[PDB]
């Protein structure tokens, strides 16, 4: 025992150690404090994530961090690699992985910035954690649908709605033709609409919906809440009334209480739409943070069966390339590692469920043709301003949005050029939908920079 | 109804607004995407968060969004200052809170970068939460220490050491002269040292300290688990072992489930540390994120009987203004609003207990003087490589730190200027102390900037 | 679609493939029927016990057997080894491995006898499984016992004795030196022994003996009963008690309630002890059966904390070279193949707890230079008659026995070769110790090859 303070980078970083396929690995981009070289800074990070402090302990020499400790085993400029053994985390708690990874080694001096750009689950660890509760092909035999991407969209105004008027507003985008619809993420149980009183009104508009369309129809009611109990409550309450589907912010809701709701929605056989609330308070800006591929994981090991990955072309950031990979890390059985879409490791997924992408945001009837290119099938497509927002109201944007969907659909599936012929697949079908030509009209100078 | 896309300034950008008593207000410093003017982007931010989206929708008429809707009353060069009524949030409930004002309006293209610097949290809503289960006077009566700061340590390696080896060292911690010791953050129940075990462990040690030293002691069990029925299963056996406390990391876990730990922890007279692991995650850069001001008024609002607040001094970042007006909004009943210190608006807390400020890492004797007087009495200070880094071991190093505090009190009680003579302090205690000396020595060289 | 009955061979044995480091691998050892060559038999295993049946079915091309399918990649001479994708198997049940591996394929008209030698269990399959409770290190540390093996018992006769005479004979054993003792295998409860008596009488006895000796004592209370729910009302019982322990016939009971009471036990603080009675109905004959190594594995997986491993020496049929390696399967981290013990595959633990083996089964002391050459330190040594049968009772026979092992560790711990000097190691305490001696002569002739 030599007592005193030594560099990080004496015993966390390893350059020639091969990652174990038991390892867990994380891809960090850093920034040093000016005068602390690279190697001290992902070292640092290795040891205040793992098993270091900021000095040498007599405590070290009672057990073998040779086994546990964790090791940045190379370095790519600003990138450095660092690999876990599987014998620190616990099983099945993404909380314990964040306790770790990204706990405290955001916050040191030595560290100006910090970003966690991807992360390899191992399969050891992955079959540990149940997945989704239903997944892609289970929902699409409870829906009944098939060979499309489904309809969806978000009640508005967001807030401020009495629970009667509000599922009127359901009522009339659902019989229109949309698949679903949801709450506000920021809609829970408020003076102005209580979730008792608006979970009963608009399963009587989602009852009454399907049963005149004759197509089945679901309502992503929101149990988000300020307690566990509380939205385990108001889960039990959405299965009592027939939902197929409930709704919760797994981000703002946190973790552990995420993996509660999880465990009970599949005990009483709910779908679980999963909003990523707060993910760009964190996962937006490139030099610090925690990208989303590496919350889109975690989503998945825990058990969502859709999630939200962004729209491209909408009102709210998102880089194609970045999203196309997210897409298929969510939906495939393994995914390859792809620099060109910021895929780091390869991730394989041990046989757990796929989710559902959901693309929502500033979108209407001129970007289908763009975002059928870019998810296919496999995702939801959500119209709130975009169908509520039609000069004739929501059934009639509803309408629009569906048409312009299924033509899209049907014009890739005869060979077309979805992309180039976007404009003259939308004109063909407008010529015989007043509700897409008005929507086409209305929207033909509302676009966002990509 | 006047279907189309209307700039959001044309109704959630109100100059005139008189903020009321019930209103929530916010302090945003908005970087907008260049050409967007610094009023529209401050109506996105108020619209998005609140009631509008993109487009107008004719179900505007069928509610009175005059009542209801969110408005940036006042502009200050690149900071926006937003009201939400009252009636916008439901009724004790941080996640609402954070799925309306931080939930989507930091990922739009139109504003480049959004930081929530501040937050107002109206009387009338504070009055639906609970706030601390314990406090610090009820705190330091159960544990009948007073007129100084008190000493903790997290355990080191963070991971590695079996239960039984975990527990020597926590007893040669308490044994030497801390008050209490703590679970690495990142210590739940792994296949080196498993829950169960460590709880039984480690609370004979707490006994055994405790009967030789005569002073009461504690040790922060950490209940932070994959899911709420497993943190309430581990603080419930915590409780059945005499533990005075459990430890939760309430934003890794998250707030829904923090308030159920909370709630359970009253229900079975526990103390309830709380650790702020992620929080650099998005209040470290001034440019974008959640000042930890926020993070901090949302804990007392929930109910953590301590957080973290940093240092200063030590190794992770942290700044002294700020960092006092963090200490007040902790500990005060009522805060006014404090440029200086990064306060943007006055705080009434309603009555509600107080939070014990806890400062951790990278700290050591030499910086007991600024430590004492940055947060004074009603504050932990945790040495952890301070205590196992001593040149004789953890026993050892916990004299020196209890040592060091205790000589830095008595003298800034007979008068001195501790920061002046901290030097010189030190040294008079060291002098009756060798293990001080020997701490004294090893870290003389040890500084962040 | 080809509908019609295709060789197993066809699909089923793939000499090409490379087993994956997630693959679930067996060696078995088949017989096959006059005629049936032996990669169409091996086939046979491999296709019943995964995938395929008699005849090809349509229903096949639903799916992707390449995926799914199991192959027997590797024949040497009469041994089959077969790799089962991960997929295949339930997270965390025995149970799903034995309906799989040992469900149908012993009984086919095509094998004349199979049986199973071994398994390689992935660590990516072990990490669904908790292991023991409790831990031999954990185990030690309740017991305050270290550096010896532990000594223990089981009362005589197996049944007929009241619930009085019964604890009255446990507590001469564990006063006269046996750190434990325990209820035999088939004494759960019946008319002259019920359980709740002898669950209090023998606790009585256990805490007269510890107080007499000032050391920790405890008896193997056997909760096994005819359901999981009486079993676990029992261990309820015993914890309620103050019992360290209880035990448990994992086999007879089965799997599934096992798993139950292992769960439990671990709730309730329990140590468990796992007898595994009915093991010589499948793992003696060497041409059929399981043999006992992948018993001990699946043990481990689960969560004992000892199990019998048979004595090699006693009354009980046991082979030392292979018993050493079941020892290794129990205890270590990491344990490499060994033709010599029979251990085909290397065996990964992925951090499991280890599992105290037991010997036991007409042993004397006599035996002790042997039993602490073969299993070490980490181990209990169980005399039920070599204790109660001595001249002068249990008192005696406990010393005789306790000072035979804590004589034989002091002279391999000073150099000396506890099986060249085993007599007289034993002779020179009996000069110190008469019960030794009037054992020794007793036993003098009674030897099992
Ligand atoms: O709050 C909103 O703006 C929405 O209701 C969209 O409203 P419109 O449908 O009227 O645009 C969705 O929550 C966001 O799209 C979420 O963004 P992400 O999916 O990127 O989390
Ligand atoms: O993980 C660590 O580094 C610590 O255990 C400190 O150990 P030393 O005291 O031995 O450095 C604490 O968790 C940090 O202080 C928390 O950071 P904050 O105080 O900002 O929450
Ligand atoms: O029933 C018996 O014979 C024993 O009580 C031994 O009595 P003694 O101590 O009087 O021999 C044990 O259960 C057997 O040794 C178990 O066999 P194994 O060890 O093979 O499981
Ligand atoms: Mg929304
Ligand atoms: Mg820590
Ligand atoms: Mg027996």
């Amino acid at each position: 025992y030599e007592a005193g303070v030594r560099p990080y980078r004496e015993t966390y970083y390893d350059p020639d150690y091969e990652p174990k396929d038991t390892d867990l690995l994380c891809a960090f981009r850093i920034t040093p404090k000016p005068g602390v070289p690279m190697e001290e800074a992902a070292a640092a990070v290795a040891a205040e994530s793992s098993t270091g402090t900021w000095t040498e302990v007599w405590s070290n020499l009672l057990t073998d961090l040779e086994r546990y400790k964790a090791r940045c085993y190379r370095i790519e400029g600003d990138v450095a690699y660092i690999a876990y053994p599987l014998d620190l985390f616990e099983e099945g708690s993404i909380v314990n992985i964040m306790s770790s990874i990204v706990g405290n080694v955001f916050g040191f001096k030595a560290v100006q910035a910090l970003r966690l750009e991807d992360m390899r689950i191992p399969v050891a660890y992955l079959k540990t954690f149940p997945g989704p509760p239903t997944g892609i092909q289970v929902e699409r035999d409870r829906l009944n649908k098939y060979g499309r991407p489904l309809l969806g969209g978000t009640i508005k105004p967001k807030l401020g709605l009495s629970a009667k008027e509000y599922a009127r507003v359901v009522y009339e985008c659902l019989r229109g033709g949309l698949d679903t619809t949801k709450d506000d993420e920021n809609l829970n149980s408020q003076p102005f609409n209580r979730w008792r009183d608006r979970f009963l009104y608009v399963m009587e508009a989602v009852r009454k919906a399907e049963a005149e369309t004759g197509e089945r129809k679901g309502h992503w009611l929101n149990v988000t809440a300020g307690s566990t109990e509380e939205m385990l409550k108001r889960a039990e309450f959405a299965a009592e009334l027939g939902s197929r589907y409930i709704m919760v912010d797994f981000l703002t809701a946190g973790f552990a209480a995420f993996a509660s709701v999880r465990r009970r929605a599949e005990e009483l056989g709910l779908m679980l739409h999963c909003h990523r609330a707060m993910h760009a308070v964190f996962d937006r800006q490139p030099n610090h943070g925690i990208h989303f591929r590496v919350l889109a994981k975690w989503l998945r090991m825990v058990g969502g069966d859709h999630v939200h990955t962004g729209t491209v072309v909408g009102k709210l950031e998102g880089d194609r390339a970045e999203t196309l990979g997210i897409a298929d890390l969510l939906r495939e059985d393994y995914v390859p590692a792809d620099p060109g879409r910021g895929l780091f490791f390869d991730q394989d997924w041990a046989g757990l469920k796929p989710v559902f992408p959901v693309a929502s945001g500033g979108i209407h009837v001129w970007h289908v043709p763009d975002l059928v290119s870019i998810f296919g099938d496999d995702a939801f497509f959500l119209f709130g301003g975009g169908t509520h927002g039609h000069p004739r109201g929501s059934r009639a944007g509803a309408t629009a949005n569906r048409v312009a969907v299924e033509a899209v659909v049907q014009a890739r599936n005869e060979g077309r050029d979805i992309l180039a012929e976007g404009r003259e697949i939308l004109e063909e079908a407008a010529r015989s939908c007043p509700e897409l030509r008005e929507a086409m009209e209305l929207w033909g100078d509302v676009k966002f920079e990509v």
